[PDB]
RNA sequence: CUACCCAUGUCCAGGGUGAAGUUCAGGUAACACUGAAUGGAGGCCCGAACCCACGCACGUUGAAAAGUGCGGGGAUGAGGU
RNA sequence: CGGGACCUAAGCCGAGGCCGAAAGGCGUAGGCGAUGGACAACAGGUUGAUAUUCCUGUACCACCUCCUCACCAUUUGAGCA
RNA sequence: GUUUCCCAAAGGCUGAGCUGUGAUGGCGAGCGCGAAGUUCCUGAUUCCACACUGCCAAGAAAAGCCUCU
RNA sequence: AAGGAACUCGGCAAAAUGACCCCGUAACUUCGGGAGAAGGGGUGCUCUGUUAGGGUGCAAGCCCGAGAGAGCCGCAGUGAAUAGGCCCAGGCGACUGUUUAGCAAAAACACAGGUCUCUGCGAAGCCGUAAGGCGAAGUAUAGGGGCUGACGCCUGCCCGGU
RNA sequence: UCCUAAGGUAGCGAAAUUCCUUGUCGGGUAAGUUCCGACCCGCACGAAAGGCGCAACGAUCUGGGCACUGUCUCAACGAGAG
RNA sequence: AUUAGCUAGUUGGUGAGGUAACGGCUCACCAAGGCGACGAUGCGUAGCCGACCUGAGAGGGUGAUCGGCCACACUGGGAC
RNA sequence: UUGGGCGUAAAGGGCUCGCAGGCGGUUUCUUAAGUCUGAUGUGAAAGCCCCCGGCUCAACCGGGGAGGGUCAUUGGAAACUGGGGAACUUGAGUGCAGAAGAGGAGAGUGGAAUUCCACGUGUAGCGGUGAAAUGCGUAGAGAUGUGGAGGAACACCAGUGGCGAAGGCGACUCUCUGGUCUGUAACUGACGCUGAGGAGCGAAAGCGUGGGGAGCGAACAGGAUUAGAUACCCUGGUAGUCCACGCCGUAAACGAUGAGUGCUAAGUGUUAGGGGGUUUCCGCCCCUUAGUGCUGCAGCUAACGCAUUAAGCACUCCGCCUG
């Protein structure tokens, strides 16, 4: 957050100004989840943080299913950079 | 002797039964979960030694001032000495 | 080896001291007390009775130099513990 | 005993057995004498050994020992 | 032999069942069980086999013997000895445990859990007229005492007398 | 309507309690003073002297059915020990 | 769907036999598949169809007679 | 279906995250599964139906024809739908720059007030009602002064005010965390909407284990009230509420309105922005996104009412109703 995003926008540059480019957006969401997942292990009785997690799981499942039907190799190599299954 | 108790060594043929785990596979965002294998817990089961007296029979100037005979209940723990 | 001159728990005996209707339970110190720990040895004969003891073989165990060889050192002076 | 660095296999303590001796013996079926005296298989309740792992009820002491002054 | 509980306080006694492999298993259930429920089936010998296969070994050979096909035998085929009788309900005790040495093994005691209360540490309680060192090399998530008995649903009324 | 300090609620009920009794009504049997199912004119059930229901358990304890049987009508014979 | 799990000759292969004929149709072997929320398996129900009746049509009900076909011949099984 | 509904008449799931299934922005190439259409083959006959003829007409019977098929083959059509290939950026998302917040969870922090208790001071009652009694009191209450424990609730701000999807959340501060809205344009190039089962949340009551229990308070008790009072009133009063953790998963879980997309007069406040017009201003005025309320036109409605936050006109999806 605000320093890793400075790294990860620079990470998945297919073009130089890729501020969308959902392969960038997955890199925003995955480490947002791992920074959210370890909050749930601190606090289980919190529930109004998990409403965010279900959207962030739901947004990430949307962007992966998009890449299956356009970019076969790019979807594959993105998982290889993340290990997400 | 016995009743518990204190320190101390010691014994219990084999078979069954299979949890908590574990790992792998699947599964899930991830834990829940699922299936295999493994692992082997139990005042767990069946049954000898060994304890123990329930049920009849025998005994009752008995083999014996409490037994033997044919079978019976526990038998890795609140155990037996 | 089995038990002593090895140790020790359970428990007991217990200098003083705890200044107890007389006695007397016995209090640490200290030491008893083994079923424990510690420890050097077996394998073959043998009579009418003993046998990891007698005998024949073959070993170790601590202890001691009448000694022989070594090495180190007699005051940082080896060695003992 | 802790506390800092330096190396991550070596070392030690351990041991059931194994083989060589021990055996130029002693036993040994058999008639005081004495032959061959191997290999394979089975296989523990004894040994490594409370050694390992696991569980929970949290499983003596002191002296031989070894070391320090 | 025929008969099966008519015997009898009562299936007391006695027979009947047992072995291992394989198929199959109800109600209820606290999901662990119940269950080996029940209910039946095949087991011997000889040949395909020093077997399929394993162990073991360097091979040689030894042990382990899966399934079938074949076929012979008697009435029988764990032939001997010897190792569960099962099913339906019912109270009472939850349970394994313990006592009436030497009449009476349970429906009694114990039991986990519940629970009200005492007790601030030289605790309370106890031994018993002192000590001393149990409780405890413990400290209210601990230790005595009483009342019930796992778990599940529950535990209402009366403070007048004691 | 008198009397109490207060008058038994939940669940069970001829009960290991129940006298009259073998209560009555139903299944079990040709026949069932025991046993199970329900009835409540609970003599004298009742909530930690605990109340009820409970799968697993017992050399407990009552009742029923199969299997098989000298237990019995109805005795018989054989071995052995007196 | 107040029936969600069901099947081991089941489902596959190979060969064999068998049938006028294809085949697990039968058997050996080897493999573990197949069937399923588009509703399997199960259960209750019932012969189907051109057509009949009704409705304005879309549909709904019935499947008698006459015409098509299957199944059955007291109940069940086999075979010439 | 052609040929209904859902504010109150029977009916919106409490709300979400979503697999399967359902539906698709714009431009262009292509394909022909759907679709359109020819040809061929066929849907026997009787019957219906078109038209004749026969029986004394009719009924009946006969002749001819049509019709009946989500049919098959074959050949055409390419707009729309499905499929494939390629572009555009408004839908949706990302960056970046802002702004609002009682959104959640955590450990801690106070301030009045209730009671309790210690004590001074102080005397006959206070306490309570429709009236009064029970309760409390010469053992010193009530009132009053300081001090002490302890819990739970968090005035004022407070507002058809904020935010969350709903239930819901108001002392304070910190740590941790969700979404929201504006500003564009930097990016992606339709990546979206809805969603049976499935998953998670879900006030109060209740449940199990402990913690804590000051007020408050079912059950019960007492005093009245009353013909009766198992009630309203009355003084007490157990569980509870409270906390951590686990479960139940229901309500008028209400906007009695299922979620999204566009469109359709206004006027008006009000919460957060943004743009401008003279102005540093304050301010006024105007444009503009977003919830938030009220009065209103067309139309909808059986009437009340609803009206850019629809119950208007349309469409995609899910649930529900048939006295």
């Amino acid at each position: 957050t605000q320093e890793r995003k400075n790294q990860l926008i620079n990470e998945f540059k297919t073009h130089e100004s890729d501020t969308g480019s959902p392969e960038v957006q997955i890199a925003i969401l995955t480490d947002s989840i791992n920074n959210l997942n370890e909050h749930l292990r601190t606090h289980k009785k919190d529930h109004h943080s998990r409403r965010g997690l279900l959207k962030m799981v739901g947004k990430r499942r949307n962007l992966l299913t998009y890449l299956r039907n356009k970019d076969v190799t790019r979807y594959r190599e993105l998982i290889n950079k993340l290990g997400l299954r």
